[PDB]
């Protein structure tokens, strides 16, 4: 599989795979397809705060305004 | 007929598949083996305290005295 160089390959197959971990009053609820929320890939999420504040950040439907960025210049030459 | 309230099924294949959830310091770890944290089996562990206390309470090696029961040495009732 693809290493990168750590944080946006961790961020990228995280997103890609959908891991999303919120915490919801006073449980964490996970989301983890079947297969992929292996021991290891755990140990490669690291439990860390900061990563995953922003895997939620991926789902974010709140739509408080600052949500995503919206440049709209997505194509015009590529 | 159907009680409620006690979980015996739940508390047993839970801790039966080594599903464990503990939350430490400020982020909950998720022991969750591949292929069995399905979303429908999230949803059969409710997401709830109680439950989920006793699924730590069968990982406890902390050994703080009231550590298990331990029917060994003594005859019910004695």
């Amino acid at each position: 599989g693809p290493l990168g160089s750590s944080a946006g390959a961790l961020l990228a197959h995280a997103a890609s795979l959908g891991v999303r971990l919120w915490v919801e009053g006073e449980r964490l609820r996970f989301q983890a397809p079947p297969g992929v929320m292996t021991p290891e890939l755990q140990s490669r999420l690291g439990g860390a705060r900061h990563e995953l504040i922003a895997l939620l950040r991926q789902l974010q439907p709140s739509s408080q305004g600052g949500s995503l960025l919206a440049p709209v210049a997505r194509n015009g030459r590529l």
